[PDB]
């Protein structure tokens, strides 16, 4: 009774946990959890996903994720399943499955009702019950409590619910997951306290405690706030840049010496728009509107990151008209096509709006991206990509690298200036090149620009 | 004879000769540092009486210990002042400092930076070095400065170093951060750079931060406090919005900013009661209206600034309407303002926020007592049209709430359980910039106060 919610952690038996759930955070949990000792059963609806993971595979291309996947499948430790039965011999179930929004920016609570209504009658007393998913502040009190006490149980009496916001960074997840703080924000001390002792012993970080699920709900919506209006402020510094003809990086670098609030002045980098960062800012300014706050560097924010896929295909367009180019000879190469760098997902990509603008204009564009899957490239670009980066290449008469992939990094420029067809424009969208890299691609003929660069 | 380097070998036994034009804040805490370590420099102001005060070791600026570092250098003999800028031939290193205000349409009037040029113009010689570090539009340095400091016939980066290195100073710990800020240098030219970076490393001792032209660094300059303005603007405009859920924003923030992002940390900055001075709400409208006419919009701009600006108006109505759910009216409270500096730890009352929520406050009919022992009182009698209370307890005696719209260090040290026995119960207290943690909160109201803030 003194310690309620969770097994002691130092007990011999493992901790057994079920993920609801196996996208992107679901696999990187699931594994980060495995790896440490505990019993992690994944579940989801999709039959696909969960017969891969059961024979140890993954799609995903996140760094040692397919890896680790593989290893702990076979140790038993990883398992999977369509059916929410196993909830019932868990000691912890986390809530990461998806929860989109509608035209209106009002949450799609469809995914989140449906897990919840499967977890509820399997629910049993002592059990812990942790919400990763984005959602509108109170959801968790509101709408998920009620939901999972729909088998009969009272939340923070019989079993701990607490809402803990995903944090994880692409590319390096694994990585960042074993170092960064979690979040908790418990819907009572009871499961506060076990939300805590669970993340410190399950995953081995340390813990920040914000007094209710509704505040750990907020710190997600005002990151994602921040991380989009401080993008929208570097997209119209890098176009003023440009206007002055100044590098927006040395810029920026410069700019971040100075110490200032919890760290230092902090600019983010530029890019070729927003592709949780184009929802989650407009599912807070919903929630405002509904309670009469009008959110206008949300609004701002929005609308400046929008109009940057646009403005990307003009510059490329511009660019090479200044070195004697036209749609009639000229065929685009686009090279990474993903939302965010080290990622494979073009769902919500603003290279889409980059190549959408480049043909609506008249310009033939080849798309080329080694970790996205081809049939995604097919559904939301329309057209099939080039079988692989030499055939993109080969006879390009512009590169235009609209997602920093590392693999993009390690290419041999000097074997890419006898493919491409001379003079050959490289457009830099996101690999950011430092200077060292611009000079080697000026000395094997290619012409360089970015924007604001 | 060779190319000559624009600074001396620092190995020379003689001292470096430096010339500061403009004493004001950034010129003094400039000519106080580099005199402190050794350099002979010579404030030239075109006000007699700040010539008159550096001579004699005084010094108005309120800035902590630079009265102190003043008196001290001028008895040396190593800091000395003159309103002629004939000092300027002798010296080794010229550094412009002089106002740059902006008119009613955010355009650089550049009367005082024109006539300090046309005076240093016609004494320089060649292998000087000038730096230029007074807050301009991009392109001021070549395409203005330049070609005024050229009319005596000297070319710049041929003959003399001309360089951009923007100040980037704090006011209220000017003097602490002018010794450890790296500065940003801007050179017209590899030679203006070089010497540029080797004047501030060994005659201040900081590092130095190179940017490719003059252009990069005047850019980085408005960058840097539009960064700042816009984050504020997030900030005031989260605390809204954690106001209508009863979350409490700082407790957002803190956790928010434990996210490694971008190039260190997640950084929510502090809400508060808008915005003041002249670096945040003067420079991002200079960068907007450089853009304009080069064809930019500058949207980030435009919205921080309207947010910012708004921030009194809801700061007095926060106010009146907490007073209202208390059960007080206009006729039984009187307000104490306790903090009307611009900004935390300051007595500078010149261009604050708090006039705004003032003025707000008593259009709302509402009494209102003005107290900040930091402020001098004169300064407050010109910008809010009424003297400030004499003292803390003239101004808490009787008051009905407490309005703490800033939050000094003087504030966080008073004993709320003596104000407690002086309020008029129920006495509301109104965090606007303290920000109270939640048990120094617990403490207020078990001495009887109600406790508010925008999203606390
Ligand atoms: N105030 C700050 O904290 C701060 C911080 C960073 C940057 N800056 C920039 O630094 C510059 C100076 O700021 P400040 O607050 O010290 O300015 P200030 O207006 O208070 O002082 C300028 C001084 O220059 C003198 N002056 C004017 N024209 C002159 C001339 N032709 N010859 C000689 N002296 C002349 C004036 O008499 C005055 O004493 C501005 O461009 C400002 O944008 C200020
Ligand atoms: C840095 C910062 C400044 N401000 C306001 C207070 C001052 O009026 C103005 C300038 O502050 P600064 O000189 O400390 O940057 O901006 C905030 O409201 N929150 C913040 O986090
Ligand atoms: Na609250």
């Amino acid at each position: 009774n003194a310690m309620p919610f969770l097994p002691d952690p130092g007990e011999p038996s493992p901790l057994k946990v079920v993920i609801a759930g196996a996208g992107y955070v679901g696999t990187c949990l699931a594994v980060t959890l495995a790896g440490r000792g505990a019993e992690v059963v994944a579940v989801d609806s999709d039959p696909g996903t969960v017969a891969d993971l059961r024979a140890g595979r993954c799609r995903l291309p996140e760094p040692g994720l397919a890896g680790a996947v593989r290893d702990l499948a076979a140790t038993g430790r990883l398992t999977a399943s369509t059916s929410y039965d196993p909830v019932g011999a868990a000691d912890v179930v986390i809530v990461t499955v998806g929860t989109p929004t509608d035209a209106g920016h009002e949450m799609v609570t469809d995914q989140l009702v449906a897990a919840c209504e499967q977890i509820a009658p399997r629910l049993r007393a002592g059990q812990l019950v942790i919400l990763k998913s984005t959602v509108s502040p109170g959801t968790t009190r509101t709408l998920v409590a009620p939901l999972l006490e729909s088998g009969g149980l009272v939340h923070e009496r019989d079993f701990g619910l607490a809402f803990c916001p995903e944090r994880l960074a692409e590319g390096v997840a694994l990585a960042q997951v074993r170092t960064l703080p979690v979040v908790v924000g418990g819907c009572g001390p009871r499961s506060a306290a076990a939300a805590e002792r669970f993340w410190r012993s399950a995953l081995g970080v340390d813990v920040r405690q914000v007094p209710s699920a509704e505040s750990a709900e907020v710190v997600k919506l005002a990151t994602n706030w921040w991380i989009d209006a401080n993008v929208a402020i570097a997209n119209e510094l890098a176009r003023y840049c440009a206007v002055l003809g100044v590098d927006v990086l040395d810029v920026i670098g410069a700019a971040n010496t100075l110490p200032k609030g919890s760290s230092m002045v902090n600019l983010l980098l530029p890019g070729v728009g927003v592709g949780c960062l184009t929802k989650d800012p407009w599912m807070a300014w919903r929630d405002g509107r509904d309670r009469g706050v009008s959110l206008r560097t949300v609004e701002t924010a929005r609308a400046v990151n929008d109009d940057m896929p646009r403005h990307t295909a003009a510059v490329i367009a511009d660019e090479l008209v200044k070195l004697g180019r036209d749609r009639n000879d000229t065929t685009i190469a686009v090279l990474g096509a993903a939302f965010k760098n080290d990622t494979g997902d073009v769902r919500n990509t603003p290279v889409r709006g980059v190549v959408a603008a480049l043909r609506d204009s008249g310009f033939r564009v080849r798309i080329f991206d080694p970790l996205a899957d081809p049939a995604e490239i097919v559904a939301r670009f329309g057209t099939a990509p080039a079988a692989s980066l030499d055939e993109a290449v080969s006879g390009a008469g512009c590169l235009a690298f609209l997602a920093g992939h590392r693999q993009f990094h390690e290419l041999d420029f000097g074997a890419l200036a006898e493919r491409v067809d001379e003079p050959c424009l490289v457009f830099d969208g996101r690999m950011h090149l430092p200077p060292a890299r611009i000079r080697e691609l000026h000395r094997f003929g290619f012409a360089y620009r970015g924007i604001g660069r």
